């Protein structure tokens, strides 16, 4: 049992996909953010030296926010969607390993006794039995799957709301006397001043919220657990003598072992001899 | 079993084409952007400062879309065409694997009974029967197939547009008066400004066009499933006393069978012996 | 016994938040700080060459202390916080893992010479016994969550009082003239100076001030050590017939004990076997 | 049969030189681009600022066109030069390996089984006789010396043309007027302006053309597969009692096979009772 | 014996606090002088190009001491102290792990043979006796204190220093007429220039000298070798019928003895066994 | 044997010095030109901005070319050097490893069998003898020798071409006006340019020349095979009952043979009992 | 006998300092070297632009030769350095592994047979004895000692003059007119420069002249190898009956068999019996 998966493969694409989509769409923003120098531009007026203009350059910067904190909410929301399989892994994810094991381990052994006691002439049952009250398996699966959506439709509303805001005059004024510099008519009254990064932001924006569109499907169709496509595996097994609507973890342990019924090398032999009985 | 392939040579050849080929023509895009630091450069009037004129050039800059938006295109389609690979890995990688080392250790198997039986005096028929009604794993290898194509030809048209966009006169005019500038006659009223980096995207998108008409008919080919060289593995083992046109799976599983007989030990003692009996 | 933890899953992920959040967010800064050069912009008059204005920029800046020093004490805080798992790991970590090691297989032995003997026909509570009046794993055990959760308390308030200062009129103003420039009347009385990163900072303040106290809760809950729950595992081998409210370190083996029962193997027939005797 | 070659020396040497050679040959045109900054130098009049003169710089290199695209074609052929042996290592070299350790292992055991007949008192011929009339392994060979030699040659042609071109005045005149600024007689009507990589470009082009002189007659050496030294490694075996002109791949798994003579153990034993018997 | 300690867990605390602290506050002092620049910032007349400007700023740096060695003085630290544990792994690592190892298999071998004679019906005390007057290992270990605890030492007062020298007034006049510059009135008699990175500094030089003061208690505890808690496991291993003030390494090895008893199998039921006789 | 060398000890000295130390010496060039920037200063009029300079220094650089080359073509004589153990390695190296294991293995089970035959009471020299008119592994390690020698004495002659051109004068005359600025006063007639770099060129040649005469008398001693200290090891076997002037190969496998001694383990008892022996 | 030394503990302390020591010491240069920019600063007179300035500075800078050359004769002390423990591991250091492994093995089997023989009731003396006349391994270990000492004392030599040159007056004189401006009365008769990083390197001298000079001791004392510690091993294995002031290498093969009897299990058993004899 080398390779037991202990994720199903559609959480293990939307998890990829919703994580390392972030991470290359700021990474490409920050390499232009480097590129470029700078975020923003003002035109300072003629008599300025460099030091006066670059004053009014980081000075009408840091005085909307959206546009500011793109990257840092960006990684930010790569982050806590990395959290959820943190969170499985660590938790609930050696707890299941086991069970998987001795599921698989106690069906071989029941297969090959059969095949020894037929060819010279219920423990599994009872174990999934008590997995059948519990909760305690599909409450940390639910949740990991429930803040992996929380944070993937708020993202998708941060970055609606964004085209929505910057779609149209990018640029703005910006004052420049505050506190002494309020009596000296040297100074412009305002300055016309641009936002040089916007025109790729839109870009990294229909892109990330396009995909997280198509991400969302998929992430309510696995918080359906019992909907699913369940109770094949059992059926294989009853030709051996010896031997699902409700969200107890009993229909979660066995979508976890429909996942991987590749290791039960029984599996092959019955499927073969159920299809000579059909 | 270690080296047991799971993916065609074709196909195989055929995506680290489409993928490495865009990543390394945005590698040389970007060295090139931080060698020139800027991509646009803008004619200002002698009385401007410098932060004028940069003011002038990151305003031309970021007022077609097309050409501003080029390397992020291209590793987006890198991305998007290393994902059909991912999905094939995730989804269809290892329940693949595991079919194919039971087929081949069945026919070493029978073949190792048979030689036993001779010297000293149909299960896997049965079980490619299983294969035949099922369409599971020709489903997730057409759709990484047309998703592959469907991605190379959109990015085809685009390299397409953009050399009959960026043909001639590459150079603009721009205006600089909007807004609180629109008074004063010290700014120009249009000033010549030229982009400095279409001579070499011309180049990068005529090696990117070139190859990705040469890859195409190689995926046009790797859809026919059922029309291509099949059927020679079994023939050979018809030698054993206890021993294809429409699109289900067991078409995939036999193509899939034949590429690697390599690993079996038998199937060249039954060649031998073939060529004996012809 | 290759999985063996000897690490309490929620300690496990409130170490990893501690510490890899203030990581990033001052990883985050530091990219900033390199793309914006300086951290300060000041306003220096018309009649002064660039080394002036430089000096004027300098000066003003290392002449209040919270923001100028705020990158240091966020990496000084997540080098403190990565420090108690090392002390952890270095002196308690390995007194522990053997005894794990013994008390699984004695378990082990002790279900394996029962099966034995009732198919052919108290050593382990003895050495719970022993760490019953020792006091020395709830000691480090302790140390090592009491010094988080008051470095993460004195974080907090630090984070809070960054936003109960820099909440309005970031700019401020500075005098020039000390020492022997205290005499001529060319330098101004005084320049008006913007401090530039302190948009971010609150930020990557309100950040890091949300989640350190959605933490701290854990920590409390985690330094609760007999009021969580446990002697849920020796009621399940009472079955075989040769077999906590205090706060000695045999409710923390305990702990340590129920949070990896994966690794007996004993342990799921005996469950079973509960099953069936209910 | 760990260290099993599957590669001719004469052409893993060759692939090596013709791909390590102009990867080092860029990193040194890219140092130098980087040490340098820019790539052409105008003599702007002295009336111009920085950014004018900037522009005029800029927009005479972005108006031959062999020059500018020197390292991104040395790339590319070092690149499609890497491609050849990615399809042989991808198709053809698994389907090798195990018929190299088929025939090796059936060599080994008739030599084993001989010397236990003689000291206590054919597979292999009618396997090389099934390589006979099969085309399959010569074909995929052939394709990755063709292409090979045909990247070569072109590259050689590229390469002594741009010798043929850059010989003479490097240098070269320079109209700025195009658009708006057809009317003013402020702008000169020609600069000057000089291309200053083409001193080292070359001696990068004499040593990328000699080499690929000198690779070109082991390539046309080793597409004459049948008129090499073959045949020298089953008259050693005639002396077991139990026991080349044509392109079919019989003589090419000949010269693998006489490749590696080393991993046979009994070769050398052969050996030397053929020089006994001289 | 896989994970024999051969180092103390106060000792390896001890020195890891003392060497990677000093490294990453030299690697934020060197990220801080990147990002500034310069270390100093003179106020040179307004005649001055910028070059005459940057000699004066260059001079005035290049002509107290303590200031501008800093983080060369701290690298050394840093260094210096990782050098005692350098010289114990080289020295006398390899000879404790080998008497470590006997002492632990003599151990072992002497319960089991008391087993089996028990339950079938003095060499390590001679040779703990032959380590009595050695004074072999004492000293090198002494020596490893020792000497952390003088560059502790030393780094404390240096550090102490530093912040009673540049509490007041960090800037200074600074002359520039020496040499042939001692005739023309053009240049100013005095410049006053200012020292920049003082004020993280001394951040950087309370931090670790805080640190610095709270190890130095458990360098003089490691050092006090008799007089910490020893010979509690041969008091286990009396129950086998078959079987400390002074400075030599009989108490050392007792002291390395006893911090791994986790290797040590008859341990435990030692134990158990003396609780039982209680 | 794990550790078999199959390169003499001073040709691996020789290739490491010939190859690492042109390596050291151009990363300090590069290193060194990074930090100075360009690698000419011309002394440009008054009257000109600061890019018609720029210009006059990259037209005065671009236009001996000795000095130009030096690290290109020290890196050529770098690679050029890697070159002949790679062609040993792919070549004769694996040809090699397995005579050599032939010829200890042999030599073992003689000395087994010679022992076993007296306390219960010639292949190697026929092997040894077949290796006697080949001439196949002393023409590729010539070839390796050879080359070696050929490219350190050629880099020897530039390196000493170089000291004997840059000793006096190293500045040099340019003239500017070639193409339309010959008609002008304006500018200069010639400029007076200085080489920055070739104070430390003539240091690294220095070395780089001392340490290639230093090396070229061990090639010439390791051309001279037959001429070397052999047959000392056959000398020892000849106590065993049952078991060089010219420039085949056997000599350079006794050598080979001489190099390691060190797996065979007979050769010592066989050394002792030939010291008992005189 | 995995952990087989090969090198003396005080050996392999020494070339780690007298390595890794000038090492650190240019990083920290280099780095000073980047973050500064230049080496030197002049004063240009205030009618020069940039240009001509920046021509100042580097014609007097490449106009002693100490000061300039520091940092690469410290790198080729430090790799001169690292060549001698080179030599030894290729050249004797797999000579010597074979020869301890035999002596332990043989020193192993003799105590195994002895008590077998003593339970149940000259071999490593006649190889000793055959490197009693040899001077092959005494000869190459001498020679990495003298070169170590020589290499090590000539940096000592520089270092000390490199402080008694730069004590005083570090700037200097410079004269401009060589050449075509030795006519014009524009510029300067003499300018005055300083070189600005001569106040670390003595810092960075003083502490490798005071390292260098504590090490010289321990390569004096290493180099005299019968005059040290020999001679404690045999008198332990005298108590069973079946069983040095010369410069050949069988006083070196004692020190390397003294320095590593911890791999001799037989040891500690011989010295216990020992101390019972005493
Ligand atoms: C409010 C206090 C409730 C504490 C509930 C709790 O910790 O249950 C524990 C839940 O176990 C866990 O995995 C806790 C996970 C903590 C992750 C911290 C996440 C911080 C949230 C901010 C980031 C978004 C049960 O562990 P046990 O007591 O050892 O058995
Ligand atoms: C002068 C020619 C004398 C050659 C002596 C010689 O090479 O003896 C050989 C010595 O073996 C060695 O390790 C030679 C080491 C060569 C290292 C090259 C050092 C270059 C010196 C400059 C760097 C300071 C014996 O080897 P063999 O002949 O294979 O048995």
């Amino acid at each position: 049992y080398k390779g037991l998966r202990l994720e199903l493969a559609v959480d293990k694409l939307v998890s990829c996909i919703a994580v390392g989509l972030p991470l290359l769409l700021i990474s490409l923003a920050f390499a232009q953010e480097i590129t470029l120098g700078s975020q923003i531009s003002c035109f300072a007026p003629t008599s300025f030296s460099w030091r006066q203009a670059a004053y009014v350059d980081s000075f009408c910067w840091a005085a909307l926010w959206l546009h500011k904190f793109f990257p840092y909410i960006l990684l930010l929301v790569a982050v806590l969607l990395y959290l959820p399989n943190l969170f499985w892994r660590f938790t609930a994810a050696p707890h299941l390993s086991s069970d998987l094991k001795f599921v698989m381990e106690e069906l071989d052994k029941c297969y090959n006794r059969d095949i020894k006691d037929i060819k010279a002439a219920p423990i599994v049952e009872q174990y999934l039995k008590t997995k059948n009250n519990s909760y305690g398996l599909i409450i940390k699966y639910l949740i990991c799957r429930v803040v992996t959506l929380i944070i993937v439709f708020t993202a998708c509303i941060y970055l609606g709301y964004y085209i929505s805001l910057f779609s149209l005059t990018d640029e703005f004024t910006c004052n420049i006397r505050t506190g002494i510099l309020r009596n000296d008519t040297a100074l412009p009254p305002l300055v016309q001043c641009k936002l040089i990064a916007v025109g790729v932001f839109r870009l990294l924006s229909y892109i990330n919220l396009i995909i997280y569109v198509l991400i969302m499907p998929f992430i309510i169709y696995a918080m359906l657990v019992p909907f699913r496509k369940t109770a094949n595996v059992l059926k294989v097994y009853e030709v051996l003598p010896t031997f699902s609507k409700t969200y107890d973890d009993h229909s979660l342990f066995l979508l976890f072992l429909e996942e991987n019924v590749s290791e039960l090398k029984s599996y092959k032999f019955l499927k073969v001899l159920e299809n000579i009985k059909n």
